[PDB]
């Protein structure tokens, strides 16, 4: 029993980080094969990401200019590269922790772990999902940026977020191991607006379901509902519409507990527009909407990795 | 910016976990130099755990009866003994990961990771705190026991907690590393009380600092008070009372945010008389009270471990 906000075993990915610097600036890289990753923004100085021209600065860049070091060893670099807002710095040694590894671009509403890191070196982990308007609401200061996000199967590490930047509103912004941002947002100090932030409906039902399970059910009400009536509160309330490929994802969890996933969306609806009357589920006095139905069942069924 | 329930990386204490085997029950192990620390249910049917002689029950055990495997190798057990509620398998081999640890026992209101575990494999990671009435909230499925809490100081790894039960109650129960039970609990299926929980004043205090840190401030009131006056608050709503020694925990944060600590027991009261008003708190509708004044100081400044 109890359900907590769990985040992936993050000692694959530990072996993986190292420390970039170029001039006077310092950040996080990420050492697999004989190739580190770290943002592009590693050749500015604060005056330069007022408005950067990345392909200038780097002109200026040779080899010897960057120095990476892995714990207290010093790679070699021996050639570099910019793709997108990653630069990719080839080194002498392959990482010799590396991981079976994937880079993905995943969806917003998807969930991941991140191993906030600083001068290469971890501080902490924690399971973040990515908003739909494409931010994280994450916990990161000056010299995180390369700090990265990840999922685990088994014993591959599938690599889908590198933190870059933090927004004037507070909340971050970064890319996939390609480089290009999630989001509309660039490596710019500058003012960028992240759109409206809506609530991920389908990991808010899951959670719902997650709580059935665990025997918190004050809320389950009398009533049912459509996808068409539901997504109308939905609208009103920005949360994201709900399709039939999320009632099709929920379907295991409605098999599992027996309620059918308008009888839940019902549920949900009640609790919108009538709130929670100063009562919690799992322990929140809010809706949760950080848990996938993936993650549910994995948390749920006691999903190991290696 | 931001504020995250991070737990420390958990690469040092995933390279110390096994699987035992004894008879037909299977849970985890901590392998640290040439012992494997487990909880002594692991020699247990169903059946005894109704009403365990463990003495009775050990001695019916030899060496050959533990199976103890790290990854896909098998330990060779040449003694073992039980400590209190733990039994220690001595092993042939000293594990070749083993970090610089020591054991401790924490205070109730103290934090800590926990490393979920399932047939001595990781499925995930999490930071709890342990209860005043000394058991965790915890996200603990059958076969989980024997997976370990613990704190990481640079290169140091203090490991505070086994998992052991759960009650029926569905929270948990467990040891420190010498086996001996937090709080009044035993290893036996029975009926076990946990008296009243009691919220961590001293936590949700560093919580409020850490929301003005972040800019969260809405809740700043016009008044001040006595620890007295705040005390007979913290009485009605079941808040352990505040000392002294609470206060000067709390100095650096009141110092960075220029908030006498009393002045933010006077916010706190108002919180508990008035509630929140439909309003949140660095994310959350309730008052959070599993970050320590230490962890607020670690995530505010990026302390980072080796």
């Amino acid at each position: 029993s109890g359900f907590r906000k769990m985040a992936f075993p993050s000692g694959k990915v530990e072996g993986c980080m190292v420390q970039v610097t170029c001039g006077t600036t310092t950040l996080n890289g990420l050492w697999l094969d004989d190739v580190v990753y770290c943002p592009r923004h590693v050749i500015c100085t604060s005056e330069d990401m007022l408005n950067p021209n990345y392909e200038d600065l780097l002109i200026r860049k040779s080899n010897h200019n960057f120095l990476v070091q892995a714990g207290n060893v010093q790679l070699r670099v021996i050639g570099h590269s910019m793709q997108n807002c990653v630069l990719k710095l080839k080194v002498d040694t392959a990482n010799p922790k590396t991981p079976k590894y994937k880079f993905v671009r995943i969806q917003p509403g998807q969930t991941f772990s991140v191993l906030a890191c600083y001068n290469g070196s971890p501080s902490g982990v924690y399971q973040c999902a990515m908003r739909p308007n494409f931010t994280i609401k994450g916990s990161f200061l000056n010299g995180s940026s390369g700090s990265v996000g990840f999922n685990i199967d088994y014993d591959c590490v599938s690599f889908c977020y590198m933190h870059h930047m933090e927004l004037p509103t507070g909340v971050h912004a970064g890319t996939d191991l390609e480089g290009n941002f999630y989001g509309p947002f660039v490596d710019r100090q500058t003012a960028q607006a992240a759109g409206t932030d809506t609530t991920i409906t389908v990991n808010v039902l899951a959670w719902l379901y997650a709580a059935v399970i665990n025997g918190d059910r004050w809320f389950l009400n009398r009533f049912t509902t459509t996808l068409n009536d539901f997504n109308l509160v939905a609208m009103k309330y920005n949360y994201e519409p709900l399709t039939q490929d999320h009632v099709d994802i929920l379907g295991p969890l409605s098999a599992q507990t027996g309620i059918a996933v308008l009888d839940m969306c019902a549920s949900l609806k009640e609790l919108l527009q009538n709130g929670m009357n100063g009562r919690t589920i799992l322990g929140s006095a809010l809706l949760e909407d950080e848990f996938t139905p993936f993650d549910v069942v994995r948390q749920c069924s006691g999903v190991t990795f290696q």
